[PDB]
């Protein structure tokens, strides 16, 4: 096959599809094929729709769903207020593995947090990493606790053998402060710091977001991830 | 010995110093001897003193700290903007001993969540409770995205075999809602909810918040603390 990566956060409303359409943008200026899939949407019932987002932010055609719910929880919480089960972990193993193919890039985006239940009984975007055989792309905030929340995601990948594929700084501050600074730097010395997406850039239209995104990542690490 | 405690949470802002006064209260009024330790204070600019508001709020006498740092960041963050360094592991393992006597519940605060720097060189609240054979109390949120923290916090206790006593929800709502409703039942599946304070509860008095905390906890879980 070729390469999937898992696209997570240390929580919820870090960035994780911003940094999701801009690392599928990146990609695609390198000419690698991208496709990104979305095994949990919650939030319809106020028009949460990430891979509709990736779409109108990278330009993919390649949008893969699975399980929607309308209520703007935790998926375990949104299934049941409406009535309705988790998918189960093979059914989000499938929708990846029909992605997968040579030369491609499949990225996988998360609900939440790393270890959110997307699945019964317990199982998380983790399980379906080691599931897949993919490594995982951890989004990050430069605020206040973030060093704590990302030093025990990556503890968590670690202890079920997920390869880490680097952090993204969801959103950067222009200009940036003292603790922003410092978490930068102490992020930086506790994995790679792949992308620090300027603030804002979800608003940016196509060509500025496309600008911006081949600007965030190194050129190089994104022409290595998939031969 | 008696009994050390740890109280960690899932980050910084969940109630951890106010949890910590709720428990050292109701402890007290079990007839339970309280000593409450925070090795490392930061934000003292600002007028920041944690130990202080244990003493105020819960009457412990017996508070035990090391080092105060001026500016409101992590430990390390503070001391590199001060120019000195953070306390030695020895000095902190070495306090916390010599505090805990028989008879007594020894809570220690740490700063921040659970991996956070308080110690040279990257020592953590994680490794002092190994080394002491504490168990730990987390202090989580109620709001979106409590499950993940509290879960990820919770593994990286038994990866070091530091046992969980239990979760305090630092601030709970009124009324509720949907998603702080739902996160406390599920909360409550991923371990035991010793208490959920009721928000403001760090603004009160201190013979309102000793009516608040003796309620907020149970009973014979605190008498069998010790
Ligand atoms: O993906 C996000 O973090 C943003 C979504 C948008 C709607 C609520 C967030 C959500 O899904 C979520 C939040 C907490 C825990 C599990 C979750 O799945
Ligand atoms: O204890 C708290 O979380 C509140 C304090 C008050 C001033 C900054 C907070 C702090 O200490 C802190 C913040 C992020 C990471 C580690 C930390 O120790």
């Amino acid at each position: 096959g070729g390469t999937i990566l898992v696209v997570t956060g240390t929580g919820t409303g870090v960035g994780k599809t911003v940094v999701c359409a801009a690392l599928a943008s990146a990609a695609r200026q390198a000419g690698i094929d991208v496709a990104v899939c979305k095994p949990v949407q919650t939030g319809t019932a106020r028009g949460d729709d990430d891979l509709a987002e990736v779409g109108r932010l990278a330009g993919v055609t390649q949008l893969a769903g699975l399980a929607r719910y309308p209520q703007p929880m935790a998926p375990a919480a949104a299934a049941e207020h409406a009535g309705m089960a988790l998918p189960a972990r093979d059914q989000i193993v499938r929708l990846i593995a029909d992605l997968d193919r040579p030369g491609r890039l499949t990225l996988v985006e998360g609900a939440g947090g790393l270890l959110v239940e997307l699945a019964e009984p317990g199982v998380t975007l983790r399980d379906v990493a080691v599931d897949v055989a993919a490594a995982a792309l951890v989004v990050v905030t430069a605020d206040l606790g973030t060093l704590n929340h990302t030093k025990l995601t990556l503890e968590a990948l670690a202890a079920q053998q997920v390869s880490c594929a680097g952090l993204v700084i969801g959103s950067w501050p222009d200009p940036p402060g003292l603790v922003a600074a410092s978490n930068r730097s102490a992020l930086a010395r506790i994995a790679m710091v792949r992308a620090a997406l300027p603030a804002g850039a979800a608003s940016l239209d196509a060509g500025d977001f496309a600008a911006m995104s081949a600007a965030a990542f190194d050129r190089n690490w994104v022409a290595g991830l998939v031969g």
